[PDB]
This record gives C-alpha cells, sequence and structure tokens, in this order.
C-alpha cells in the first residue's frame, strides 16, 4: 500500500500521544465513541481468523510430523513454559525490590484440578469449534491429525484417496487463513492508531505518582525478560536474537496493541510460518502457549503484590514471596482466558496471601492497579507472546 | 409429481378459500392445531437449506468472480435498494391519501450506529454459521472466496492442490443444496395450502371495516410498485417484464406464502440460478437483499402510519410525512430480523412520528393493525422479494 | 498393548470387586473423587467421536444406497424397534409375576405430537450438529447424502467433481472417526474400570433386600430376552448367534459400562463395520436406535412398576398391566435423551398408572428404585445396545 | 366468550381504557350514594 | 344509546377460600396492611 512497518509505528506513536493529549483533557469518552470502534473492528477481524487457522492448522500439522514428537515437543515446550514461567515473577520480585512501589501510600491494614483436565476433551467437536474453545479443539485436531496419518498408509487406495482429500481440503482452508492475516494486517496501522490511543486516554491520566513506580517497574521487568531470557536462550540455542525481533514484529506490536494472546494467534502463527518453522510444530505449541503460557502477565503480577503489600506496610516474608511465585504461576494457567486475566489473577494471588480483598485499603490499593491495568496489560502481553515464539524456535531447534 | 405450478395455484387459491369458511365458523384454532403444522415444516425445510447455501455458494461465488467487482455490484446494489425501498414509501403514502383509511375512527388523541457496523464482522466463523446470523457469514464467506483465488494462483502447485480441493468441495455443497431445493419444492403445494388456510383463518374474519381499506391500500400499493418500479426498470435495462414473472414465480409465491425473505432465499437463489445469473452477483446480493431491502414491507408502513395518525385526527404535516419515509427506510435496515418486524417498525415509527403507543387511542389503532399484520405481511413479502430478484438482475445485467 | 479383551474382563470383574469392597467401608465418595474421573474420560472421549461419525458416516451411507430402500430398511427396523420394546416389556412383567418383587414393603397406599415430528427437521445444520441433536442430523445426512448422488449423476462434469470431492471428503472424516475409536479403546480397560467400579461404590451397598429381587427380576429378564428373542431371532434370519456375540463384544460391554446408547454409539458402529454390513444400512438404524429403541430399558421399567404396586398393595389389573407396556414403550421413544431417562419414564408410568409420586409412600418405594438405578441402567443398557445390533443384522439380511 | 387476546376485542377494551376514570368518578359516586341510601333505609327499619 | 355502532370493524373466534379469608389470623397485622374486611370482622 504505502509505508507499511513504519505505517504501524506512525500510527503507534502517533496514536499514543494523540490520545495521551486528548485523556488529559478529559475526552476519554469522546475517544471511547469515536476513535476506539476503529480499534474494535481490528481485533475482530483477528479473532474471526483463530479458530479455523488453530483447527485447520493442527490437523495438518499432526497429520505431517510423527506423533512421538508431538510427545517430545509438547513435553520440551511444557517444561519450558513453565520454567519461563516461574522464572519471570521471581525477576518481576526482583524488579519489585528495586523499585519501591508501595512507600506512600501512607495507609496500613491489618487482620486476617481433575476436572480441568476431563475438560480438554471435548463431547462434541463442533460444538467445541463454534464456542472458542481453544484447548478442545487442539486435543481434538491432533487427534484428528493422527488419525489421518494411519488412514493414508492403509492398503485400500478408495480409503487413502478420502483421506488424501480431507486433508487437503482442510489445508485449503489452513493456508487461506495465512492468506486473510496479510489482508487482516494491511488495516494495522489504523487498528493500531486506535487501540492505543483508547488506552492512553483511558489510563494514560493514572500514571502519575506511586502508580507510575509500578507500571516502569513492570515494563524495565518486560525488557530485562526479554534480554536475559529470550535473548539470552536464543544465543544458547544457536539462532540469532535480532533476526527473531526482525521477524517477531508484527506478532509482538499487534499483541502489544490487541491485549489478546488469543486475538493475536494468526499474526503469531503466520511470524512463525515466515520463520520457516515446521507446521508440526507451531501449529500444536503457539495455541498451547497462547492459555498456557503468560510470562509477562505473571511477571506483573509479581510486582503488583508487592505495590499492595508494601501500600499497607506488610511484612512480605521472603518465604512468603516464593508463595507469590508458585500460585500466580498456578494463576496463569487457570485464567487461559484473558477477559482482564490479569486482575483477577491478582485478587487471587490476594486471596492467599492473605489480604482480604473485602478490607477497603486492600481494595483502596487493588482499584489503583485497576486505573493502571492496560497499561500494565499492553506490555505484559507483548512478552507473553514473544515467549511462545521463543519456546517455538528453541523447540523447533531441537528438531 | 402432478400438476406442479397449478398443484400450487389449487392448493392456494383452495387452501385461502377453505380457511376463510373455516375461519368465519370460529375454527380458526381447529386450523392452527391440525392444519398449521403441515405448512411449518414447509417453512422448515426451506429454513434448514439457508444456511449451508448462502454460505456454501458465496465462497464460491465470491471465489470466481473480481474483487472491485463485488465493489462495484454492492454500492450499485446498495444503492439501488435504497432508492426503490426510499421510493416504496412514497408510493405508500401516495397509495395512503388514495384510500383514506383513518376516516372512522371517530376518535381522537391529543399529547406528547458504530456498533452495527463492527456486528458485521463475526468473532467466529463457525459460531456464525451455528446460531442462524447471515449478515456476518455473507462477510466472512467473501473474506474466504477471495482468500481462496489468491491460492490458486500461488507458485505452489501443493498449494493450489488444496485450494482447488476445499473450493470444489464448498461447491459440492452449494450444489446440492438446490438440489435440494426443488426436493423441498415439490411438498410446496401441501405446505402453501396450509400456510394461507392458516393466515386466512386468523386474519380473514379480519378484513371487515376500516381495516379492509388499509388492506386494499396496501396491496394495491404493491401491484403498483411492481408495474411502476420494478417493470419500469426492467425495461428500462433491457430484461423482458413477463419473462421474469415466469422465472420468479416459485420465489414470489414461497415468498408471498411464507412470509420470510430469509425463509425464502434458497428459492429465490434458485430462481436466480435458473435466470442464469452468475453466482458472483447473486450470491452476494440475494442474502444481503433479505436483510438490508425491505421494499414492501416499507410500503405498508407508510400507509399503517397514516391510518393510524387519520384515526387520532392527526395533522400529519406534509413535511411530517417524508420523516415517516426516512425512519421506516432506516427501520428496514435495522429489523433485518423478521420476526414480525413489520408491526415493531410501526412501533418505532411512532416512537419517532411524536404519538406515543401508551396512549390508549393509540394502542388501539395499533391493535387493529395488528389483527391484519399477516394479511399484509404475505403480501408485503412478495414484493420484498421481487425487489431483490430485480435489483439482483438489473446489476447482473450491468456486467 | 498387552492381553486387551481380557485386558477389559481383568478390569470388569477386578473392578467391580474393588468398588464392592470399597463401597462396602463407607468410601463410595473416596471412590467418586479418585477413581471415578478416570472412568469419565472414557464416556467423554466416545462422546467426542459420535457426532462427527454420526453425521459422516450417513452422508455416504445414504449416498451409496437406494432411496426406496432406506424407505425399506427405515419401515424393517421402526416395526423391529417397536415389536422388540413391546414385547420385553411383557417379558419383563412375565419375569415380575415369577419373583415377587413387592412383598415386603408391609406398607399401603390408597387415594387418586406433532410438534415432536416437526423437530426432527432442523432449521440449521450446523446448529444441529453443534448442540448433540442426533435425530436433526439424521434427518438431514439422508437429506444430504441422496442429493450427492444426483450430483454425480448429472451431465456437468465440472459438477461431479464437486460432489465426488465433497463425498470424499466427508467420507475422509467418517473414517477417520472408525480409526480413533480404536484409539478410545485402548484406554478402555482403564476407562471400565473405574466405571463399574464407581457403580458399585455407589450402588452395591443398595442391592441387599428386596432390592435384590428387583435387580435379579431385571437381570434374569435381561438374560432371558436376549436368548428368547435376540438368538431367536438370528437364527430364524440365518445368522450365527455365537458369532454376533463375538463381534458385538466390545460393543456391548461399552454399552454395559457407561449406560449411554449415545456414547456407545462408535463403538457399536465399528462392531457393525467389521460385521461387514453395509454403511447404507447401519449408518441410517444404528444412530435411530441409538434413540427409538430401548429395549432392555423398557423391560425394567415393567418390573419396577410392578415392584412399587405390590408394594402399596394395589390390585394391578392385568388389563392395567398391558398400559404399562404400552407407556413404556411411548415413554422409551419420548425420553431419546439417556440423562437417567430410566428413572424418568418410571415417574411418567405412575403419572398415568394412577399412583401419585407425591404421595409418600408412592415416593418411598420409587426412592428405593433411585438408589438401585445405575445397577440396573447398566445391565439395561447392554441390552439395548444388542437391540440395534441384531435389529441392524437382521435388516442387513433382508438386503 | 370474547378472548381478549384477540386485537379487535383489545383494540375496543383500549378505548374504554381510555375513559376510564371519566366513567370512574360518575361510577363511585353512585356507589357511595348506593351505601348511604342503604344504610338509611335499614336504619330507619330500626 | 347504540354505543357499538361504528366500530366498522368485527371479529370472529372463541369460593371458600374467600370466606376464610375474612377471619384475620392477626388482627394487629390486619389494621397494618389496609384490610377492611378482617378488620370488620374481628371489630364486631
Ligand atoms: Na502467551
Ligand atoms: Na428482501
Ligand atoms: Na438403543
Amino acid at each position: 500500500e504505502y509505508p507499511v512497518l513504519q505505517k504501524i509505528l506512525i500510527g503507534l506513536i502517533l496514536g499514543a500521544i494523540v490520545g495521551l493529549i486528548l485523556g488529559h483533557y478529559g475526552y476519554a469518552h469522546a475517544v471511547h465513541t469515536y476513535v476506539k470502534p476503529f480499534g474494535d473492528l481490528f481485533v475482530r477481524l483477528l479473532k474471526m481468523l483463530v479458530m479455523p487457522i488453530v483447527f485447520a492448522s493442527l490437523v495438518v500439522g499432526a497429520a505431517s510430523i510423527s506423533p512421538a514428537r508431538l510427545g517430545r515437543v509438547g513435553v520440551k515446550i511444557v517444561v519450558y513454559y513453565l520454567l519461563t514461567s516461574a522464572f519471570a515473577v521471581t525477576l518481576g520480585i526482583i524488579m519489585a525490590r528495586l523499585f519501591n512501589p508501595g512507600a506512600g501510600i501512607h495507609l496500613a491494614v491489618g487482620g486476617q484440578l481433575v476436572h480441568i483436565l476431563l475438560d480438554i476433551v471435548p463431547t462434541n467437536p463442533f460444538g467445541a469449534l463454534a464456542n472458542g474453545q481453544v484447548l478442545p479443539t487442539i486435543f481434538f485436531a491432533i487427534i484428528l491429525g493422527i488419525a489421518i496419518t494411519y488412514l493414508m498408509n492403509s492398503e485400500n487406495e478408495k480409503v487413502r484417496k478420502s483421506a488424501e482429500t480431507l486433508l487437503d481440503a482442510i489445508n485449503g482452508l489452513a493456508e487461506a487463513m495465512y492468506k486473510i492475516v496479510n489482508g487482516v494486517m494491511q488495516y494495522a496501522p489504523i487498528g493500531v492508531f486506535a487501540l492505543i490511543a483508547y488506552v492512553m486516554a483511558e489510563q494514560g491520566v493514572h500514571v502519575v505518582g506511586e502508580l507510575a513506580k509500578v507500571t516502569a517497574a513492570v515494563y524495565v521487568g518486560l525488557t530485562l525478560q526479554i534480554l536475559l531470557v529470550y535473548f539470552v536462550l536464543l544465543k544458547i540455542y544457536g539462532i540469532d536474537p535480532i533476526s527473531f525481533i526482525k521477524h517477531a514484529k508484527d506478532a509482538m506490536l499487534t499483541a502489544f496493541v490487541t491485549r489478546s494472546s488469543s486475538g493475536t494467534l494468526p499474526v503469531t502463527m503466520r511470524v512463525a510460518k515466515e520463520m520457516g518453522i515446521s507446521e508440526g510444530i507451531y501449529s500444536f505449541t503457539l495455541p498451547l502457549g497462547a492459555t498456557i503460557n503468560m510470562d509477562g502477565t505473571a511477571l506483573y503480577q509479581g510486582v503488583c503484590t508487592f505495590f499492595i503489600a508494601n501500600a499497607l506496610g506488610s511484612h512480605l516474608t521472603v518465604g512468603q514471596q516464593l508463595t507469590i511465585v508458585l500460585t500466580a504461576v498456578l494463576a496463569s494457567i487457570g485464567t487461559a482466558g484473558v477477559p482482564g486475566a490479569g486482575a483477577i489473577m491478582l485478587a487471587m494471588v490476594l486471596h492467599s496471601v492473605g489480604l482480604p480483598l473485602t478490607d477497603p485499603n486492600v481494595a483502596a490499593a487493588y482499584a489503583m492497579i485497576l486505573g493502571i491495568d492496560a497499561i500494565l496489560d499492553m506490555g505484559r502481553t507483548m512478552v507473553n507472546v514473544t515467549g511462545d515464539l521463543t519456546g517455538t524456535a528453541i523447540v523447533a531447534k531441537t528438531e
């Protein structure tokens, strides 16, 4: 069309500024109703593609890889995702001591599954698809793909002819989705402009005071996470870090602007295609990654728990701090669903951190974080989306 | 089977008489529980086919036409649909002055979007399909069809092979639906018999009095609409009017008997196929037409607003009358959904006509219209369905 | 893997014993939360496959059989299913006089559709699939299959090419489900172990007393049903009874263990494939059979009505007894849906048997049956699943 | 025997609804006289 | 007066407890919520 990747940067910088201006003069609503819609439409289109592209891609990927292999890749990636997720909150806490974000806050307070695994097996695969539901889709999509392999090896040609057909056909759909992700991308500059403008209009005005301290703490945390873990692990597995960022650029910017791992999945999955990773590998991991792995979100969980505990002048035993890591890692898997999951998890860490949300001051401090949540979420997600790409590139390198 | 198109006329004439008899003797319920079901079953079958036939046909159509072309055809048709819709209410009003339907009615009364466009983009195409949802389907079906074109041009043969497959396969389904629409048609005589019998049993008994005047006004309005606009525009674009009616006959009769533009879409879409219009053209316009364009319904909206305003001896400023047109045109697009949309729109024109529905006399008059709604709706729909066919034949002629 | 069919028997015998032990010591809950889940996962997997495997298989079957033929086979099987169902309750009653199960129970009590056919026609085929809904699926699947035949006879090759494709592709999916049903089967021994263990834990402890008498009466009833009707009708149609049981063995054991006709439908449909019955025949009848025909459940309905009527010392006129048969046969078709349908039907026979459930003693006796319901349901289902297989083998023999 | 659900039956009913107070005023003044009268008569019998 | 003349429109188509209630169960409750009849009863 015109510039194109700049087009996005022009829109992002220009937007986040125009929004910050508009917001300061109390036009946040004016934006919301006039500007924000154009952003939605971007997210809309992306969502749309997810379900076919996840489904179709995985059948094909799973068909054209060995079974034990997924086994490998699965175990690898699951083990990966957890180490990065666990490590990432520890870097959050480390970032949280560096900036003391709960200083003042001159206020205080005293006071006091199997089913989930079962659910991965959809009872209606059609039903599965139809209502969002990424995980049961992943499950069935692999089962289907594997099946197909066995059908094309079958002695009967009349059989392999149907199996080939169905495969091709599914790939048709799969491929055609990658096609559309480029379409949907061309509207990305316009889309991106509206998304960040709206978020700066909403919670720009908020980054003032001790709340800037928490934001800075997160964002340095994320920047540090990328260089200390992702760049280190990329070098350590013989893949060039700076080339990676060239490739992931759209995935990463879309992730940052939408704040939806799910929503950004077709961009992320096109990036892995263009990096020339096999469908067998990314098709299984990236969608598993959208739901299982939430590194960047788990980082900010770490720093926010501190903001609140510092706020009330809570001890926060060093022994306690590691339980912050454990639960918030357990929480990210548990909140696969990204509807302000970040704030939910937070409410959760406090349910077990011992600080009841019902107590006003605990609420008060939570309230503040709520006012800054998108600003955090944008970052947290771009780190989340890099996390999977990285893992997937590493796990692909081992094959 | 037996006669066949007569079979329908025998059933229609025979039915609408038998129903009118049964009704006069208060057997309207007897009919309802014994006869009407047979009519349902006809509507049923038709419904069923819509979703696949709309979706499948459009992917193929959109695949096998130029992109800018849809652009053209879309603009053409959208512009068309509005002129015909706007014009049609003016002919309603013109018909409404001709017959004064609110004479007596010797009673009086005094007293005093973005989101929508967003919604066209489905977030789950599967979900879209599953729950009725024709528009988001139309969107995604075009997106898919276009994508496919680009896939069959791709340098990689392994690609074009999948794309071809998926295309073919979709057309298989598409074609197969046209197949079934002839099946479903063979039961049309029986189906038609029950539908009109039921409607004459229910609101035959009602066409007495000033209510006949509104009915006559509508029906002449519709007859006039066909000759003054559809026949005039057919000649004016070099297509033979009398031949058109030969072709549209089933589409038209089904439309009249069912009262669902949606429901009648497979018949209408088969009629366009048999007229030899390209799938690229009718596949996009006819389903758009089912929801956007409601000429015949908008005509009766015009005449009914008058019945009510005359009823209360309201001024109805000539300046006011044009706002009747504007809102009722804006309303037909808004109530794409045909569950007694006609009566809903009417309630809406009054919400803005200034006559509150809460006032008993305003309600009283409204009530009367309610009692005659099907009798109007049958007509109004047969005009609606001709409207799209015509538009689609004209737009096709331009290509 | 390892043994395999024994693997199932080892797990069944070992489980039903281990469960009975664990239950007697009040660990029923311990089982429920620790063991039962492994059983679920088995049912889960089987369910999943049903919808595609029913749908895909039938399109193909219906495509590749004559229309009038389904006509035949449908009529045959419908007439079959009813005779077997009617007969089976008469054998229940005959079994109920043999064992007097309402003896003591030294307690007494005195005191005092079209729509359904319409529903078979889905309005959204996609919607049909998506939400369970087997029947409207069957309907549309046949309509689709037949359609396709007509498309491959069509003069235009470009047509037959799509029709072939779509067919192939659907068969791909169909075949692939059969593939997965073997997968799902390999986990059957583990699956079966949890299912029966949980049911013995829950209602083992209950088979004590007059309740054993009803259980025995049912179970002899089912054993008798197989030999007196299924074996007799197999010989009488020239098919070897003992070979049948060899083939049906997985179908029958899965049916017994899950208690879901629906759930066991992919095993049952694989058994008919491996018996070499045509897809045209079993594809239409076995799914119809999962919902229409419930012989074994209707047998225990017959014996339970007696338990309760004996309990209160009700007359139970011999004329009354036949109305027990009629309604309980009408009830099985009516409760196609297997969520404890058996107890629902029972509540229904009493709604019309004259004994109101509201009366405590009527309830009391009902309560007892509720406590034994699974133990009965297991049996009743394994007879239900045999019922269709048999019918299907017989109707297949006539072709 | 005239069901209110039938629109025209409703329509006519609607009209009456619009005049209901005008009727109710009168209807009540006659209602209140009714008891007073009855009460005066029954009092006269004692 | 023929009041349904026109109206040029047409249409075809197709206790013990109460006595018990007079006896309030709470006279105070009776008073408190409107309730004229049970009041009359108790008052007598
Ligand atoms: Na992620
Ligand atoms: Na229309
Ligand atoms: Na069955």
